[PDB]
Formats: C-alpha cells, structure tokens, sequence
C-alpha cells in the first residue's frame, strides 16, 4: 500500500512538505513547524502545519498555527524562525506574500502562553514589520526566511534574511530595540558575488572544543572561546553550506575563518537529498539540534499518485570538531529508544575481496547499522589524481562496479535478495601521493541500481571523510523504507539518499556487508538493530 513511508521519520499522514519552521523548546516540549500543503502533493497553498514532543521522535498533531488570512500574508505564509525572548515569551518571524506576490517578513505569537502546545498563534497588526521598497531597495522576490534573532551587547536585537541583488548572495541584517520597530542595516551580516540566492539562513554560536550547545545570543569570553557559524541554503544549486568564522560585533559583520568561503565550494551539513535546515538551542539538554527537509527522489507522478512527498531527517545534534575546521553531527540519541532490545553482531569477519556477508534478524527496511572497518596494508591503496577534487563526481565515475586497492567496502542497504536492487554505501582508500603515508577517505552513497523503476532519480552522492584510514573506519546507516542517512567516521561525513525499491519492500528487503576491492578488509564489529515505529503527527 505504502511501501515508501517511513516509520520514524516525521513526516505528516499525507500531502507535501518542505521547509523546517521555527523549531522550538517551550515548557519542555519540543515544537516543529513545517511548510505543509492542506490539498496537495506538490507545492502549493503552503502554510505552517504543527506538531509536538517531548523526544523529537515521537510527534502529536495540532492544527495550522499559521496560514493566510491578512494583506501581509495573503499569498502565502512562508518560511521562518522562532525566537525566545528574555521573559520566556517565544515569537516567530516568518516571510509572508503580499497582495502582490511580494516576499515580507511578519511577526507572530500565541495566543495562550499558557498552553505549552502553543496551539493559537496571533499575527500582529503591525505587520509586516520589514518589507521590500523603494527606500531600501531589496529586491521584492528574494527577501526571505527571516532567523531566529540574537541580542546584541547594546541590547538591540538582530535578525538577517536571506536575498540577493543580481548574482551576490546576501544575509539582509535588521536591528531592533523592541522587537516590532526594524531598521535595516547599511552593510550585510555577510555576503558574496556569484552565488545567487541565499535562501535559509542560519546564524548560531558554537564551542571551541565541546560538543554542547551553546544558547544563540552567548558572546564570547576570555577564557571561552566561541565560533560563529553562518549557514545558507543555495538556491542554484538546492545544497544547505556553512562556514566557520568570528563574528565582528563592532561592524556587526560575520567573518570566516581561513579556507573558507560562504558559496558552493564551502563545507555541507549533508552531502545527500537535504535542504532548507535549521536548528534551535535545546535549552533542556545543552545542545543544538539541527533539523533538515529531504524531497523525494521519486518522480511527481509517483508522488500525486502516493498522495505525499516530502520527509525530515532525523534531527541531530551538531557541534564544532577538535581541529575547528568542520562540524559533526549525530543523530539524536533519543532515536535510539527504537532500537529493537535484541541486535544483531558480527566481529571479526574478514570481507574477502568481492566476497559480501548477508545481516539476518532484522528488518532491513527499518533499521538502524553501525559498523567498524579494519584495513588491511593500507599501502596498496591507489594514488588518488591530483587535480580530483569533487567528491561525487569521484563516486560516480568510479561507481559500485569498479574494483580498487581497498574499496569499494561497506554497506548494501534497501536490498534485494539476489542484489537485484541495492542502494550501495560504502568508503574507497586512496593514498595522498606516490610512497605517501598520507590517505584520502571517500564515502560514497551509490543508488544507481537502487530500483529497478527508471523514472526514480538514481544520482550519486560522494564525500571526504576527515578520518585516518590507520585506524577502524566508522560507519552508520539508518534504513528506513524510502530513506537512508548514512554517517561517516562518527558524523563527520553525513549523505541522506531517497530510493524507492520494487523489490526490496518490507520483509524482502534485505541487508549486506561486502568487499569488491582488491584487497580484503576486516570488519572488526557491526551491529544491525531493528527499529520500532515511531508515532508520528
Ligand atoms: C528534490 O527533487 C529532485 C530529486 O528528485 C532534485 O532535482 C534534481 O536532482 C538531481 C540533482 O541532485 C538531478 O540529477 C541529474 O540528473 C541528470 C540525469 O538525468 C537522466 O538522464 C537524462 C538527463 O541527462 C534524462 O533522460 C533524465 O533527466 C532529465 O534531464 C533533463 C536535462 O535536460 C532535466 O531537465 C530533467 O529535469 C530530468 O532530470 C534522466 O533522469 C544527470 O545529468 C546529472 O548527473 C550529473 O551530475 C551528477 C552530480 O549532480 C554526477 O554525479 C553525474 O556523474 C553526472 O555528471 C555529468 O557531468 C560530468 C561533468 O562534470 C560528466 O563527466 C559526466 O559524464 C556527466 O555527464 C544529475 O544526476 C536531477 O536532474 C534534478 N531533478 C529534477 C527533475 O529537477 C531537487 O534538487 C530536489 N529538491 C530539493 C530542494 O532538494
Ligand atoms: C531579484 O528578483 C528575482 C529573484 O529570482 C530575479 O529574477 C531572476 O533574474 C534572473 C537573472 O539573474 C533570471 O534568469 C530569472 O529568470 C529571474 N527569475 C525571476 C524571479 O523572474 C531578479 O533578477 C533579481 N533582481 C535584482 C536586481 O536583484
Ligand atoms: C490556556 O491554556 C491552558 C493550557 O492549555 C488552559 O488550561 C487554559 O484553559 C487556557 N486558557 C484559555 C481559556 O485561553
């Protein structure tokens, strides 16, 4: 009937879903908005639907917090962040379309702060409270997703937006003493030319060194180190980037850290299906939960015919890595409260080279796999090319089929039993350079043969993993149904994939651990574990 819905990821009973809205911790109940379709199975009459819990895995129902129904939202009731203010109160900024389809950012707040489910949100005759003219010049079609604010030393609290003028990228910024009366700013958080639309924008703090969260407004101390991180969603290229830097309160300018640049050549969140993401700070456990949109991969066809499209990942904990130069990211542990109480282990099994080893007691279709590569003789790696800098474009020339010194090895999800349809993840070794003892780690998320209906978009996903191949190569997989995430090295390589087997559905799908490199690896331990249902919205 619906062999591609998910059983633990969020995702509402039917219709279209994009964007993550003003996620939120209020009276000890997480809240998720989201960009919904009440008719629909494509985009369209978007409004903010609503959902609650109290794990971020299991999700309640609640009614349209936020739909059309004012001048300054009369078209459509975009993206947008919540904010809690200093007394507790929290407040949404959200993009609304005027009467003439122009992008405007209006305020929203409940109706009953006492009702910790917020079920009644009130939108402010004020609105909007920053708009596209003729004074400010901002281009009226690409003005949007306002962020969740921060105050600022001088008391004034800030906001940025994403838009653009012609080719360069822009974060709008706004000032605000009250929260209702904005001033725009003269010069941009940040910008930069040839990057087109900046849509999403995120704008957070993070430790040094810790993986705890730190609350978005927090300025840095003399004995506490704080990076700032600034995210955007590129609209040309349907990717979320983000760039590690300082943060010039002085200019009120976001400045990256060497090696960095906020465009299509900096560092993904996800290297998969992922978009439109956005965290909050969970004040209940100190740490930052950072959730991501993945459309499907399906056709549209198949979409209106199944009368839904569009999931959340899991949403995940993120943080600053020790060398300061990337983030890490791991699913929420609260997910793994789905996790079946028997799991499946294998240690010490050497993958022989094309040899692949079958994973029984589990359903395969959802699960959640962790496994630990061993190496062995590192020095019959190939000498990756020089020039090779694309991680995906690695992975699809060099596809599943293609044999090399050590790889590919790691993971057959969502398979059938004669492989006749599989989703491949996996890593491949290549060594620095010629007699070098450094080594380039390349995860892969191969989906070429993931159905055998043709109309299902099959692109390959492919990224760096910061991890030295000396030592076990970590690797996750959550499976479930329609959807994949796989985290490389602990995290620091992420690829969500969408795939739509014919035949690996349900009970007949089925679970690998396979070697096709030339060299044989040792996989020192896996643990598959079935994963229970989740109530969701
Ligand atoms: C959610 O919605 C969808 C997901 O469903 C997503 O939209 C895009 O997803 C992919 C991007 O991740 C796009 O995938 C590309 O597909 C091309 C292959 O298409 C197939 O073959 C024909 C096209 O050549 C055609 O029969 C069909 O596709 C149609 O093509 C026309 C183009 O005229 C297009 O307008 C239509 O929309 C159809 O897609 C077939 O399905 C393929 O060329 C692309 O692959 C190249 O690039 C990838 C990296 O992105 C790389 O891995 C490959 O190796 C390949 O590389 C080429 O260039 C190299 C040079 O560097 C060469 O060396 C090499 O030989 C190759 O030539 C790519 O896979 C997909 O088209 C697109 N889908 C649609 C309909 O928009 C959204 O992004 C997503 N939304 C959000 C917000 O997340
Ligand atoms: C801002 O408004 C829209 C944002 O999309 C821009 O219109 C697009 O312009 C590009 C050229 O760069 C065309 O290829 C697209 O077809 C246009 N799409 C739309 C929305 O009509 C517009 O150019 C921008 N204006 C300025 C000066 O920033
Ligand atoms: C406000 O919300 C609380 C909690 O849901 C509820 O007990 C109370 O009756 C509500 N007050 C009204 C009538 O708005």
């Amino acid at each position: 009937n619906q062999p591609y819905r998910t059983g633990f990821h969020f995702q509402p009973p039917k219709n279209w879903m994009n964007d993550p809205n003003g996620p939120m911790i209020y009276k000890g109940i997480y809240h998720l908005f989201y960009q919904w379709n009440p008719k629909g199975a494509v985009w369209g009459n978007i409004v903010w639907a609503h959902s609650t819990s109290t794990d971020l895995i299991n999700w309640d129902p609640h009614p349209p917090a936020i739909f059309p129904s004012a001048p300054f939202d009369i078209n459509g009731c975009w993206s947008g962040s919540a904010t809690i203010l200093p007394n507790g109160k929290p407040v949404i900024l959200y993009t609304g379309i005027d009467p003439k389809n122009q992008q405007v950012q209006n305020i929203a707040e409940p109706k009953n702060l006492s009702d910790p489910y917020l079920r009644e949100w009130k939108k402010s005759p004020l609105n909007p409270l920053m708009a596209p003219d003729a004074v400010n010049g901002i281009n009226a079609s690409s003005f949007r997703d306002p962020t969740t604010a921060w105050l600022g030393q001088d008391k004034k609290w800030r906001v940025i937006i994403g838009s653009k003028i012609h080719r360069r990228g822009l974060a709008i910024t706004y000032t605000s003493k009250d929260f209702l009366k904005w001033e725009k700013s003269p010069e941009p958080l940040h910008y930069d030319d040839g990057s087109g639309m900046w849509e999403c924008p995120d704008f957070f703090p993070v430790t040094r060194f810790g993986s705890n969260g730190v609350e978005t407004s927090s300025f840095g101390e003399p004995n506490e180190i704080l990076k700032h991180v600034l995210k955007i969603s590129l609209d040309d290229t349907k990717h979320d980037y983000y760039t590690i830097g300082t943060y010039d309160r002085v200019k009120d300018k976001f400045v990256p850290d060497n090696g960095f640049k906020m465009d299509g050549t900096a560092p993904r969140y996800d290297y998969g299906k992922y978009y439109a993401s956005k965290t909050f700070f969970d004040s209940a456990k100190n740490r930052r939960i950072l959730w991501g949109w993945t459309n499907e991969s399906s056709s549209v066809e198949d979409d209106v015919e199944k009368g839904w499209s569009g999931i959340q990942t899991i949403p995940r904990k993120i943080w600053l890595d020790r060398s300061g130069k990337q983030l890490i990211q791991w699913p929420v542990r609260e997910v793994e409260r789905l996790r079946t109480k028997q799991v499946k282990n294998l240690r010490n099994k050497v993958l022989k080279s094309g040899s692949r080893l079958e994973v029984y007691g589990v359903t395969a279709a959802q699960a959640d796999v962790e496994v630990l590569f061993k190496v062995r003789d590192l020095e019959k790696a190939d000498v990756i090319e020089p020039s090779w800098t694309d991680p995906q474009l690695i992975c699809s020339k060099m596809n599943v089929s293609v044999k090399s010194g050590l790889g590919p090895f790691g993971l057959m999800v969502l398979a059938s039993k004669n492989l006749e349809e599989y989703t491949s993840v996996y890593f491949r070794i290549f060594k620095a350079r010629q007699n070098s003892n450094k080594y380039v780690v390349l995860m892969c998320s191969d989906q070429s043969r993931s159905s055998l209906k043709e109309d299902n978009d099959k692109t390959t996903y492919g990224a760096f993993v910061d991890i030295n191949p000396h030592q076990p190569l970590s690797l996750r997989a959550l499976i479930d149904h329609s959807v994949v995430e796989s985290f490389g090295g602990k995290g620091r390589a992420c690829i969500t994939s969408r795939v739509y087997p014919k035949l690996a559905i349900g009970k007949s799908s089925h679970l690998f651990a396979f070697n096709y490199g030339y060299q044989s690896v040792d996989v020192l331990n896996l643990n598959a574990w079935s994963m229970n249902s989740a109530q969701i919205s």
